[PDB]
């Protein structure tokens, strides 16, 4: 079952999941994405919209991560273009103080020394928004137009056991 | 003609080139490297060893860039492993406020919003050291053992016209 990463204008996310960081036993996520869209947000996450946020998106067809927290502030592009209309497996996880990005089974990016343990964040609640941000795009380190015209499927986010709740503005439109 | 990136213990660089930034008309470099060594420095560069430095090396066989300046401080791994004993083409250049890394003709990493124009650096003199750093490895953001047992060939560094001088401790040992 595949869902549309964009719905309507393409402003707000198609879904927001909230997690209790003190209950996480897994700090990784994975999913498949397919699109012809060269720019947009795949997912945004934060423990604090001002002080500790993260965004994985596409720019010029390639993955881009923006991260802003106490330890690091960055805007980094990496990996092959994914806007070739084919399904691509994507994994994002924490490994020690690093954030690793794997695409189609290959590690394409490792942001080192960027964060303390998820389970140790001052604000023990993490939000994960799909297909959109939880603040205006103008507030990104480097703005981009969030709308991502693509499909998401086979997605797993951290541990379902740590998930506090999940919301969706409109009905998840299938692909 | 190929030269050894390591000579002797593997502490100091095999060569140091100095450039006048006010005369540069090209902010890119390229070379080929071959090695079985998973860790080490390919090249280091700075306009200031304390406040504005850069290091391209290998860690776990993959490219890693560390950069420290007024705009950004990072430690980032990216691209495929290069320690497969085969020749690999590598290009490192500035594009706007970004630093791009291309391997075997493919862009594998783009560090965005990391620097003002090279021609505008307070200290208009850039040093490029090959196979080593110009400060102790303990001073890196993330230390690694600098010795890189590999070969370098077909190397071009910025513009020869902007090169002020070049030095080499020992005789460049051919591969
Ligand atoms: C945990 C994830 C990787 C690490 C990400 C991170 C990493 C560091 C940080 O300071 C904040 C965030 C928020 C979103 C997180 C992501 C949500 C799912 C993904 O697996
Ligand atoms: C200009 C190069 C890319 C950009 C690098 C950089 C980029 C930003 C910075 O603040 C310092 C340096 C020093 C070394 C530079 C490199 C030396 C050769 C390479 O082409
Ligand atoms: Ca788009
Ligand atoms: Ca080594």
């Amino acid at each position: 079952p595949a869902v549309h990463l964009s719905n309507g204008p393409g402003q707000e996310p198609i879904a927001v999941m909230t997690f209790d960081l003190t209950k996480i036993t897994k700090t990784s996520s994975s999913f498949e994405v397919r699109t012809w869209d060269p720019e947009g947000v795949i997912f945004y996450g934060d423990t604090n919209p001002k002080d500790d946020w993260f965004m994985l998106g596409l720019r010029d067809g390639r993955p881009e991560i923006q991260l802003h927290n106490h330890w690091a502030q960055l805007t980094v592009g990496a990996g092959p273009r994914l806007d070739d209309g084919r399904w691509h497996q994507v994994e994002v996880k924490m490994e020690g103080d690093s954030v690793l990005l794997e695409v189609d089974g290959e590690e394409v990016l490792r942001l080192r020394q960027v964060s303390g343990p998820l389970t140790s964040k001052r604000h023990p609640i993490m939000r994960i928004a799909l297909g959109g941000l939880l603040f205006p795009a103008s507030n990104l380190r480097l703005p981009l137009v969030p709308a991502l015209d693509g499909c998401l499927r086979r997605d797993s986010w951290l541990d379902k056991q740590a998930e506090i709740s999940a919301s969706a503005p409109t009905s998840l439109r299938s692909c």
